[PDB]
């Protein structure tokens, strides 16, 4: 029987947002002891700045450049997948799910799509047996004439809204979600466990703004509301691996713990994380955008309480999961998930590089101790006037600019080990800038004459396709009139 | 009955986050993540300076500078220190920590800096303490003998040598034995002394100071660069002293503290200086990342193993606990700022006390629970931000990060640190949670400040004479050199 496979993916959670990672008020107990028992990465790193793009890019091990989860409108703009958008996940794409059914695994996701919320989207479409969650952020409470309320499923159908059904107070920042994904995940494993071989994608967002927790987490935290549902998922991540042990199915139980993208920046400090030592956040391709927290927890076959420096990659997890079934991913296509089994089971190293992409556009690429910055980019003029401050307290002289700088020419690199906050670019005349340029270039320019981008999903938009009637709305007889409108190019 | 073995270990610029444990990135101190997964991590301690000289009176003391006399006052809030031409140091009248265990029949050696004053009546083995291998000064150079002479080493009451000669360091490569001889000082002395008397080491090592330095074996080891070098050298030293400890099965009657005596020097960065993790600033100022610092304690069978304590404690405190561990008292005739942590550090007890940010003679901020509020702030003027020095790089928070000393004295900069560490977001002056934590700290403040009556200066006085031109020696060695012939005057800071 091939081990099952559980990974927690959380909404906007930092570097810094763990105890063991250097929180000061040491408020995740849970996943400290996951580190403890297992190993801890601390250069590990998303694909992509949000949500979206790195979910795809998890599920398929692929680049958003290569699974369509990206925008051409403009260079190096963020998108990602609301209500309005058109596009969303390709049938040529093979996602995770699908291909462990080959090795007989049974899969639920939990929480957070962010794949597409059109019918022919739906997880359940691309290889998940079961789902409890939403297919959107859980904003709101809209009005159901301009906007209808974002859709929770089990499986098929949408079973009510957000902000209706499912309630989300905004003034106290109470709701009861967490607990039900909680519940959705326990349940899920004690049906699962002595009979098939599980997959559980457990993909919560209490820690997205808007920020909640159940009430008795409220104002618990010294972090304040963040804090509260770092807190609870902290809780409820504990309780779930208490239930491995419980049922004497941890030893084959291979759990990994990691984040979508840096913290959301603009919501701090009462809506928002942190990212430690690093630079900026989300939507940005400076380390606190897209470097994360990553524990990998398997009694019995991961040495408890190591480190590993290995440049790891949410991508990874595609691959990996794969070979812990046994099976071989893709290979007609190019797969950027690399197997980390030799990482996870025998401390070994591998020298890979890490692309950090911003829409269309290669922003920086690592190898080593080095990172290459071929464009900057935290927002434009317009937006920071507007009070919209992606680098909080952070200004580094002509790095961190309100321009799309081209560096192509000549890259702004830094040394991450002497310099993680990326504050003193290297000089253009010393021979270690000169060493890492030909390196790093050397990889980029490979990959690039390698790649045929695919088409982009994300560049259309329409009013008329947001969930006004989704599955089963009609026997809760919660179906609203969708408004006439043409499709149009989004305005991101 | 014999009281438990005592032994400090005081790091110079390390910030809150160079060690593995505390979040550093490259995981490069291991044994110190080991003695902290065998005692208590202290996220929320502070030193009493964001420099050398102030705070490290300050832990022997057991009190504020502003009461042991370790400031200026030729201007409003600067740094002040004891350079080799200061005319100050410890006055007499101070009761240093070393003098007071001697009470209990301790044996007390500092390893390393002093930085106390370095004239003959500053001396340490004048101070409580019975031996003596280190420098009272910075490991700067090499001068050229004639402006300024060369920073001496002593064992006990007499110079062996100086910097850049007897004790090489060499700038280009970043070599120099020194941490090694420190290393080798701390585990002799502790051999000599062990079931024999209860001892008191004060191990102030340096290496992290610019110019930094390590052992060959440990040069371009870190990937942190020479800086990481230093700290990689001095955990696995630390390593090692504490496994001679549990090698004589005196571990247990031993007690240890590692902590350091200001913030990282950001102006070395990132070569030559550490990292304060997620706070601001560094050395030289009073927000998080100048006085924040690490802090471990380990004390096998009395400590319980690998804890976490949010009690705001202090680098004074150490002289105090040092004190009750003993089973002495503090000074009864002086205000003592140094708290008794024995009730947190083995009972897991919390105590609310107030934290005071001092720059010079000015109180710059005050922290009780999760609320500090600035009453005034300053990073460098803007002729010495202009020049290149900067002590917040890649940092600035609106009209809080300024280059003028400014005055909100009226309307305290307050900021919630367990929601924001890195002092970014202001409390909005009209909250409730503002009016709550400004009664609140301006209460403690204005008690301490009633009941404060300031020591005399001893940092306004330089002196070229007084330099390390001869020290006790040198006529041995042949070592002494002329003095130029000057008077004393103001320092220029
Ligand atoms: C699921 C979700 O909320 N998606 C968010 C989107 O709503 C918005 O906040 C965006 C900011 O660019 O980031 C995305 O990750
Ligand atoms: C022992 C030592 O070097 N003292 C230093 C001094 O030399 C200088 O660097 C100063 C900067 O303000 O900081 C002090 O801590
Ligand atoms: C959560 O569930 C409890 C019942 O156990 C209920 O009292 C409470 O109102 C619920 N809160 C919300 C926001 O639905
Ligand atoms: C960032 O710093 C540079 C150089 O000090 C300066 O020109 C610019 O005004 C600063 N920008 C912001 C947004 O603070
Ligand atoms: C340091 O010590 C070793 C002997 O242990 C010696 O060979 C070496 O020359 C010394 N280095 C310096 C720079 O003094
Ligand atoms: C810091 O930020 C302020 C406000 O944005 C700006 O006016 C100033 O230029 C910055 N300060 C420096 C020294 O660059
Ligand atoms: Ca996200
Ligand atoms: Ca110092």
């Amino acid at each position: 029987q091939p081990p099952n496979i559980l990974l927690l993916l959380m909404d906007d959670m930092g570097w810094g947002d763990l105890g063991v990672y250097g929180e000061p008020s040491r408020e995740t107990p849970n996943l400290d002891r996951m580190a403890a028992e297992g190993l801890l990465f601390p250069n590990f790193y998303s694909a992509n700045p949000l949500a979206s793009p790195s979910r795809a890019a998890l599920l398929t091990g692929r680049l958003p450049i290569r699974n369509g989860f990206y925008t051409t409108n403009a260079h190096a703009r963020n998108a990602y997948t609301p209500q309005e958008i058109v596009g969303g996940i390709p049938d040529s794409e093979q996602l995770l799910p699908e291909l462990l059914k080959k090795a007989g695994y049974v899969s639920k996701i939990v929480g957070k799509w962010h794949l597409g919320h059109r019918p022919q989207f739906h997880p359940l479409k691309h290889g998940f047996d079961e789902w409890f969650g939403s297919p959107n952020c859980h904003f709101g409470p809209y009005d159901n004439k301009a906007r209808p309320n974002i859709p929770v499923y089990r499986d098929w159908e949408m079973v009510g809204r957000y902000y209706e059904e499912f309630p989300i107070n905004l003034k106290t920042g109470e709701a009861n979600l967490t607990q039900i994904y909680l519940q959705e995940a326990l349940d899920f494993i004690k049906r699962q466990a002595r009979h098939h071989p599980f997959f559980l994608y457990w993909a919560v967002d209490a820690t997205h703004a808007p920020v909640y927790a159940s009430k008795p987490f409220l104002g618990t935290s010294q972090r304040g509301r963040y804090g509260d549902a770092v807190r609870e998922i902290d809780d409820s991540i504990g309780k779930i691996l208490e239930l491995l042990q419980d049922l004497h199915v941890a030893d084959n139980t291979f759990v990994f713990f990691t984040s979508d993208n840096g913290a959301a920046l603009i919501s701090a400090p009462e809506q928002g994380g942190s990212n430690g030592p690093f630079l900026c956040g989300k939507q940005t391709t400076f380390e606190g955008g897209m470097r994360e927290p990553a524990l990998a927890w398997w009694p019995g076959h991961v040495t408890a309480g190591q480190v590993s420096h290995q440049l790891g990659s949410i991508m990874d997890l595609f691959t990996t999961s794969l070979a812990l079934a046994g099976l071989t991913p893709p290979s007609d296509r190019a797969i950027d998930g690399l197997n980390l089994l030799p990482t996870l089971l025998q401390g070994r190293l591998m020298d890979r590089p890490i692309f950090y992409y911003r829409g269309d556009t290669l922003m920086a690429a690592t190898l080593g101790q080095h990172k290459a910055h071929f464009w900057t980019w935290t927002n434009s003029w317009e937006n920071f006037r507007q009070g919209i401050d992606f680098c909080p307290g952070q200004n580094v002289s002509g790095v961190t600019t309100h321009n799309l700088e081209d560096h192509t020419k000549l890259p702004l690199i830094f040394h991450l080990g002497r310099d993680p906050g990326e504050r003193f670019p290297l000089s253009f005349a010393s021979a270690e800038y000169q060493e890492a340029l030909s390196r790093i270039t050397s990889v980029v320019q490979q990959h690039q004459e390698a790649l045929v981008p695919a088409q982009p999903q994300l560049n259309v938009c329409n009013w008329a396709v947001m969930n006004w009637a989704p599955p089963g709305c009609e026997k809760l007889g919660k179906c609203l009139t969708p408004p006439e409108s043409i499709p149009k190019k989004c305005l991101w």
